[PDB]
């Protein structure tokens, strides 16, 4: 059948579904920066700079700014992925005899899971790492420095729980590639 392949369409019916821990992620985070962040751009210093971060740190969790959601949303929507392409993987197996054929879908419905997950998150990897905004960094801070601000606004822990993520959607690709 036609609805087999993890379709754009069941792909999008995984977003819509899960949409709502994203609800409004992009206008959240450009009025947290306008707000709280435009200063860093006045640092004096390499270490006001850091103290500017830690203050900026300190009214994210007083604003409840929290990265552990897009954790979930994207386990959720990794998981929920996962479940379709498993489900879908078993109807061609159960419905597909040319074994060449099979591969086809096997390889496609593997494909589109690997795809569709891993561009969601980098897209919520991206979104992240703009809480430290490049457009109000002073001119004299360095990848160094920038690496000090990553960790200490938290977005360097969420890239490791992002990574055990990728490392999961890696292994649920093996699953769902399993050859024929």
């Amino acid at each position: 059948v036609d609805e087999l392949g993890f379709n754009e369409a069941e792909r999008q019916k995984i977003l819509d579904s899960n949409s709502s821990l994203m609800r409004n992620a992009n206008e959240v985070r450009d009025k947290f920066i306008q707000n709280y962040a435009t200063s860093l751009k006045d640092s004096n210093d390499p270490q006001d700079f850091l103290r500017r971060v830690q203050e900026l740190r300190i009214n994210m969790q007083k604003n409840f700014i929290s990265f552990d959601a897009y954790y979930n949303y994207l386990n959720n929507l990794v998981l929920a992925s996962y479940n379709r392409c498993k489900q879908e993987k078993t109807f061609a197996e159960s419905t597909i005899k040319n074994e060449l054929t099979l591969g086809e879908f096997v390889a496609e419905i593997s494909d589109n899971f690997n795809n569709f997950t891993c561009d969601e998150v980098a897209r919520i990897s991206d979104l992240v790492a703009s809480y430290l905004p490049r457009e109000y960094l002073p001119p004299f801070i360095d990848g160094n420095m920038m690496g000090v601000a990553f960790q200490i606004l938290g977005i360097d822990d969420f890239g490791k729980k992002l990574n055990e993520i990728v490392q999961d959607i890696g292994t649920k690709y093996i699953i769902l590639s399993k050859n024929k």
